[PDB]
DNA sequence: CGGACATGTC
DNA sequence: GGACATGTCCG
DNA sequence: CGGACATGTCCG
DNA sequence: CGGACATGTCCG
């Protein structure tokens, strides 16, 4: 069992926060956040935008980590990882392990980290400030199992936990969100919306 | 020595409440009002309601801890037995020796009392969601009451403790509990009697 | 071709198969369907299959099981489990935890890959009815669904089971088709509900 | 891996022999010559008979052995179950873990293998007494086979063999055991059975 | 085992 | 959006 | 001693 | 599940 990561939201000195697009919740939907209950619904391997909002811009040298652990209590101590069935499918982006569940698409700079000591994976990029019109930074992240896949998520429910942080890896910010890996985003978002009520 | 067992509501007019769930021979978590016990399996998820009449402030924190019924027995320790204290069932949470644990908060703390040996599990209190009237929280307990050199087959009772951040009393109830195979159908061998 | 026959053929010993009439209710553990030559079966359940014979073959004799995919255009592929099942801890300490069909209550069980197809399945001797029966019965189970992802993945799969002498060669085959899920009763009925038109 | 459970009666033709016993509710020991199986309480007398037809030499000993009977758990240790092992109820030489004792025998040795972590007591082989036609050693088991942690509800086979005092093989036979708490309600149900 | 419903595919 | 295929939970 | 009962387990 | 049972404990 692995010591748990917080999640607790941290602005930090460089006002970081978390945005996302505004998507519906139309069945054809390949992902959509639900603002009610802090949660994106997504679909296996298809782009999942989140933007980094800041008040100053952090310094060259800073990184955004992305880290998955289960959201129960009763998991968070279990690694997150990809189920045995994907691990083996090589959909391979060329720089992704197979093990890894969080993705970062686009971005040659990518690094994957299946840490030596809690044996949590995660999966870093620097950051960049955004380009000249834009208010935000977007990362494309990618989820590679299903939340149902048997031998891997299981039906338990995930958060996402993104921090900014230093060359040397020290707390510079930290946002987070629960994620749903599911067939249908639109339809799913709705009824936990629904239930919402209760 | 033994800690008390006396119902006091006090300040905050705190009661428990349990899910009224009905006696198939294996429904998970079953509790009778004529007994004032809660029938439940091992490990399955076992809600216990709080009901306050005015919200208690926060820092306030909700203890949990297994005493014998019995007066014979009362100055024993309740523990898991040698088997189930050796399984594989770590939550990495909670020690593998105390029979009562809570899922579902991250925030649980686990007490073995370094002047009683006794065990307990405490987690701090939240008032309830949006839509509700009760804090429910999820305990699970971690032997049958027949486990061999634990329990043995003698009745417990749990006792449910409202203190401050400091550990002072503001409020005290308990239940007795039989864990077992089948609580629906041993829940009517004492309600049928 | 190479995929292996599974021309039903009573053979000199007029071998045939039997099973249980376990009817519908929803889930069953095990039934058949005649109308369909079908069985309906839950994971890892007891799939009680019957050998009727007209007369006894000789001493050595052995009885074979092995699946093959259904439909043309996935009969060459080899049936095995899905990683995940593959995986998981739910060995007898006889069968290989690649292998979908296993032979249970039988210490004599051999199972074999084959030299050049790599084909799984499952042996034990033939032994003659008990004392006051007229069949043999074999205990198999199934160790996937048919829905597995990464598996069978939803495509129907045929049983095909041999008599076969001490050396190998043929006596006698039967087959029939086997559908792996959670609710035997429940989509047995399903699909004979299906047969006729409205 | 498993010791070999061979039935060798060698060059003394060593068997066993067991009581013709009863099979009422709770008679605390009792063997099925049809099950070749015992069925005795937890810590109460067992005897077992040993039968040749040479006399071994001196320095031969008699040792005991548990093993699983199911051949998927053949490879796991038969001991006594966390509870008991904890009991306290030692009988001042048989050690804690160990699920098979003899008693009245003050020259019985226990012995916990370094390299096959299996238990075993052992005593040396004496003669029959005059107009006696065989030894008998008195066991007792020390878990019943229910007990969780332990033997869990898998059957075992005691393993019964002769050696020389090098520790060498002369013989070997063994019977199934059931511990339990009414060996002849047990023996019953379990010998009905057998028609089915 | 199986009503209710979770969750995937056509 | 849609109907269904086909699974798990907990009594 | 056997019967009743307490109480865990499993098939189908 | 729904009983049938497995298996220890209590009483007559
Ligand atoms: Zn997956
Ligand atoms: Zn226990
Ligand atoms: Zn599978
Ligand atoms: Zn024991």
């Amino acid at each position: 069992s692995s010591s748990v990561p917080s999640q607790k939201t941290y602005q930090g000195s460089y006002g970081f926060r978390l945005g996302f697009l505004h998507s519906g919740t139309a069945k054809s939907v390949t992902c959509t956040y639900s603002p009610a209950l802090n949660k994106m619904f997504c679909q296996l391997a298809k782009t999942c935008p989140v933007q980094l909002w800041v008040d100053s811009t952090p310094p060259p040298g800073t990184r955004v980590r992305a880290m998955a652990i289960y959201k129960q209590s009763q998991h968070m101590t279990e690694v997150v990882r990809r189920c045995p069935h994907h691990e083996r499918c090589s959909d391979s982006d060329g720089l992704a392990p197979p093990q890894h569940l969080i993705r970062v698409e686009g971005n040659l700079r990518v690094e994957y980290l299946d840490d030596r000591n809690t044996f949590r994976h995660s999966v870093v990029v620097p950051y960049e400030p955004p380009e000249v019109g834009s208010d935000c930074t977007t990362i494309h992240y990618n989820y590679m199992c299903n939340s149902s896949c048997m031998g891997g998520m299981n039906r338990r429910p995930i958060l996402t936990i993104i921090t900014l942080e230093d060359s040397s890896g020290n707390l510079l910010g930290r946002n987070s969100f629960e994620v749903r890996v599911c067939a249908c985003p639109g339809r799913d978002r709705r009824t936990e919306e629904e239930n919402l009520r209760k």
